């Protein structure tokens, strides 16, 4: 499946920073309105609800920066190519958040429910209507497609 | 497709056909019991997005509730059928570890036991808790969560 990370209280979607569709290693991803195919993720599913968020022109996938185990609070989401445990994220599609393996979400830098666009995503964990995702089709913003397939 | 158990997580009973046959009759119960053999494996099968059939894998009947109706009130009995339509429609929430029915009630054990004897009813109810709690499981390690939606 190839699909939209929508924001759902903005409607905004995850871009890498610069909409290019070979982002360098450790580029930031951050909120836009644009929908283009620089835009498109895919889901590689690596052990039940866990896998790579992967960005689908490039091939590279999400990471914490920096890559630790139990990102704290405010760390920072890139792309970056290479696989490990540490990019491990589910996407729960029932509660409408995306999930790293140590528990905490991702959610716009400040958590607001309009963010501008070029805002950085973080990691954090709280819970709240301002880090709701939905995944859907690049044909149809509004129509939720299965990430896990 | 994955084949897998759906183990009620409060008490590590699974779902079954009344019986265990691998061909119910139309119309059978399903019921928490704990043995593990073929006649027990599930498999889902997607129709849009989250929603899908929960199939008994021998007999290729579904999940609906008894009577087929839309908007089935609390304690609906569960029960499989060789029908397709959409009041069979389900979701196999594996975040929150429930099974949802299209308008919006849960699969629970009859009374909601934390640890219900072996053939207890399931049926519908809105409820949420402990008791009506779902995992999603390996046939071949019972604790193994496995991905239902592939
Ligand atoms: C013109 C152009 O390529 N625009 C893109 C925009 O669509 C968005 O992807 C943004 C993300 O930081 O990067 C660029 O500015
Ligand atoms: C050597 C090493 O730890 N590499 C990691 C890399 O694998 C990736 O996780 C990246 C994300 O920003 O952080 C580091 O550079
Ligand atoms: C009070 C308040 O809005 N808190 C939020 C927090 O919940 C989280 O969303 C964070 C993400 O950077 O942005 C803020 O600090
Ligand atoms: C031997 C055998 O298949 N026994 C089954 C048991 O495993 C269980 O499926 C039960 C459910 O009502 O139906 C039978 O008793
Ligand atoms: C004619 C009619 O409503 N048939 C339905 C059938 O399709 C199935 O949903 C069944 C489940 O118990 O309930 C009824 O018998
Ligand atoms: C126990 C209780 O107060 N309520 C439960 C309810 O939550 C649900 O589980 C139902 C299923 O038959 O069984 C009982 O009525």
């Amino acid at each position: 499946a190839t699909f939209l990370i929508k924001h759902k209280a903005s409607g905004k979607f995850l871009h890498p920073k610069g909409g290019s569709s070979n982002p360098a290693n450790d580029t930031n991803l951050v909120l836009h309105s644009d929908i283009h195919e620089r835009m498109y993720f895919q889901f590689d599913v690596v052990d039940e609800r866990w896998g790579y968020i992967k960005h689908a022109a490039s091939g590279k996938i999400v990471h914490p920066l920096g890559g630790k185990a139990d990102p704290p609070n405010e760390t920072k989401l890139v792309l970056h190519q290479d696989r490990h445990d540490r990019a491990l994220f589910a996407m729960d599609f029932f509660n409408d958040n995306i999930i790293h393996k140590a528990g905490k979400y991702v959610h716009p830098k400040g958590g607001s429910t309009n963010p501008p666009n070029e805002t950085l995503t973080v990691m954090h964990g709280d819970k709240h209507g301002a880090m709701e995702f939905i995944f859907v089709s690049p044909k149809n913003k509004d129509k939720r497609v299965l990430v896990y397939v």
